[PDB]
């Protein structure tokens, strides 16, 4: 029911600026509002965001993560000259004070509020606040790394109160080690804390050995805070989504949060100068995308990081996009994680083993910098078109259309079909190829269509003319299909790559063809980890222009299908087809609401797979991590 996304900022927070000479300080400009917020108006974002107002966090409030007696210190801040604020500002580590900035906390705080308040009463999807001072550096009792009070950890212990709620994830894509909230949440096992960061084994600020791997959490909330350390600079792409398929989503998937906070840091962008980082701000647009699908949407943005002007203004505009709805951008180039990064992913899954079944198995024997300018996002005129069987009315959401077929298109299935099936006159198969036509030219071609789903009856010819009409238009197909059958798809030349849900196992050789044949309880279980851990690795470093969905009328097991068409429209720009065999009404809809941009329902308690399933799925990580170097979870063996 929830509808579009809160943008939370306001001008004042910008109005308190660094006021002498500290070389350690002078890259937290105010200016970092200023950009971010002008660069949302630049691209017509702001304007499409419901514009929530900033409020003061009250002193009730800023007791549940600070003590009182900081709080009376930071209190009498704006009655101190600029020599009494230097005095106050040197007993902490790399932090200056202002005379409003007090003002600019209760304000950065507040807003976080505002923002939990406006998701949590579905008055909004999502949304995202443009804060400062940021947060995730500040403690109980002491500033911290530009931090004054923790705006995070406000949010997860406020949703708690007053919402009652058992599960909260945090994810701190910062370039630095958000300690603060570690610090708060260290016991707790209802906030799941994920940070990753520039750690350099201990040699970055802020120089902590708790910020390593081996800190897992304390007592009852062991296990339940999860630290990447980048022991290496220019981190890519490949690194981020390497960390986010083989760590972070397995875990946050399993945890199935209620709320999802995010400690949004863009200093861990290309171009910046503490993080030195090499991802693009597209990148962001992915990341967002990928924990969507989580808590029913329910998640909220909170500003952190981010120095360098430019990569700042490009990254926030990607996150807002995707928090919109708005296609993801291709990302091309993908690959495997350097050594260090895959030697930082291997060692965080072996000490969370012990704590996740996504890593259970392994726990046993037998287990100027100068970068492009990122294309223009546009969501499309209508984002879904469904084409039910032969006279069947439907309720759709109010950004979705019915399929006429036009005389252009009609002339194309007859030269199709007096060359292949010339001996074809069933005139309901016609009409069926006469839609894939017209969704995949509005797809393809004209930016009116984003996806569509379309009901068939015969299959084999129907995939075939989905797949061979897209592969001449312009580039890269995958094809995902869930049945047991073979279809008229080849593997051959490199642009088509099929992942295949079936029943029965088929030895697979081809090293562009994905075989899952999962054992029926735990089918839920074992299909996410496949999704997170095989799929997605794959589907992202293979970078498809379309992507073909096909589902047999034999197959059931179908309360993962929502969570699996909204992660994989993160390819393609989202241009995804789907083909359902025969009619299902309850299939059909879950297809067009997916489709369509809407929340997902929790997949609820995900219980732990079967054995042989985890087993089956190892294996094919080993039959193609080699091609496909995105799967890999591990450091490689050198000759
Ligand atoms: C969410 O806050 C944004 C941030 O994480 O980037 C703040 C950390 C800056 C502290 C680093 N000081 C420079 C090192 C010189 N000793
Ligand atoms: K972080
Ligand atoms: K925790
Ligand atoms: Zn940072």
């Amino acid at each position: 029911a929830a509808s579009g996304s809160a943008l939370i900022f306001d001008e004042e927070m910008s109005r308190y600026k660094l006021l002498w000479t500290d070389p350690a300080c002078e890259i937290e400009v105010p200016e970092r509002l200023t950009v971010s917020y002008e660069a949302l108006r630049t691209h017509g974002l702001a304007q499409r965001c419901k514009a929530v107002p900033v409020r003061q966090a009250t002193e009730q409030e800023i007791l549940l993560a600070h003590s009182e007696e900081y709080l009376e210190a930071v209190k009498q801040t704006p009655g101190m000259n600029v020599e009494e604020l230097m005095a106050f500002s040197k007993k902490y580590n790399d932090v200056y004070f202002h005379q409003n900035i007090y003002h600019c906390a209760k304000l950065a705080a507040g807003a976080t509020l505002q923002l939990v308040d406006s998701v949590m009463k579905r008055e909004v999807r999502n949304g995202m606040a443009l804060v400062r001072p940021p947060g995730h550096h500040s403690q109980r009792s002491a500033a911290n790394g530009f931090c004054v009070f923790n705006n995070v950890a406000f949010a997860a212990l406020y949703a708690k109160k007053n919402y009652n709620l058992n599960r909260i994830l945090i994810v701190d894509w910062d370039v630095h080690h958000g300690q603060g909230i570690q610090y708060c949440f260290e016991e707790d096992p209802s906030v799941l804390y994920f940070s990753w960061h520039r750690y350099e084994h201990q040699s970055f600020w802020p120089n902590l050995p708790e910020s390593d791997y081996s800190s897992v959490g304390k007592g009852k909330g062991s296990g339940f805070n999860i630290n990447l350390p980048w022991n290496k600079v220019g981190m890519t792409n490949s690194d981020y989504l390497a960390a986010f398929f083989h760590v972070l989503l397995p875990v946050a998937y399993e945890f199935d949060p209620e709320l999802v906070i995010v400690s949004a840091g863009f200093d861990s962008a290309i171009g910046d100068p503490e993080g030195e980082m090499c991802a693009l701000p597209e990148i962001f647009a992915h990341l967002t995308h990928l924990l969507m699908p989580l808590a029913a949407g329910k998640m909220c943005v909170v500003l952190e990081g981010g120095y360098n002007l430019t990569s700042l203004g490009q990254s926030v505009c990607q996150t807002v996009h995707s928090l919109l709805g708005d296609p993801t951008p291709r990302i091309s180039g993908l690959g495997t994680a350097c050594d260090s990064a895959l030697e930082s992913i291997q060692n965080v899954r072996n000490v969370q083993s012990s704590y996740w079944s996504s890593f259970k198995h392994l726990a046993q024997s037998e287990t100027d910098i100068v970068w492009p300018e990122p294309l223009k996002r546009m969501p499309a005129s209508v984002r879904t078109v469904v084409v039910p069987p032969p006279g069947v009315e439907l309720t759709l959401p109010k950004n979705c259309q019915h399929s006429d077929i036009s005389e252009s298109t009609a002339k194309e299935v007859q030269r199709i079909r007096d060359k292949h099936f010339h001996d074809l006159t069933d005139q309901n198969i016609l009409r069926s190829l006469g839609n894939i036509i017209s969704v995949l030219d509005r797809m393809m071609r004209s930016d009116e269509v984003c996806n569509g789903c379309v009901v068939v009856s015969d299959l084999s010819v129907s995939v075939q003319c989905a797949l061979q009409h897209a592969l001449t238009e312009p580039e890269r197909v995958l094809v995902v299909y869930v049945g047991d059958g073979e279809l008229p798809v080849k593997t051959n030349d490199g642009k088509v790559f099929l992942v295949q849900i079936c029943t029965k196992e088929t030895e697979d050789k081809c090293v562009n063809r994905l075989t899952l044949c999962l054992r029926g309880e735990s089918l839920t279980a074992g299909f996410m980890q496949a999704l997170l851990g095989l799929i997605l690795p794959v589907a992202y470093e293979f970078n498809p222009a379309l992507v073909l969905g096909i589902v047999e009328e034999t197959a059931r097991l179908m309360r993962v299908w929502g969570h699996m068409t909204c992660l994989i429209q993160g390819l393609a720009r989202g241009r995804m087809l789907t083909l359902l065999q025969g009619y299902d009404k309850d299939l059909l809809e879950l297809t067009v609401s997916a489709l369509s941009g809407a929340s997902i329902s929790p997949l609820g308690p995900l219980r732990a797979p079967k054995p042989e399933d985890v087993e089956m799925m190892e294996k094919q990580r080993q039959r193609l991590q080699e091609r496909w170097g995105l799967l890999r979870c591990t450091v490689s063996e050198s000759w």
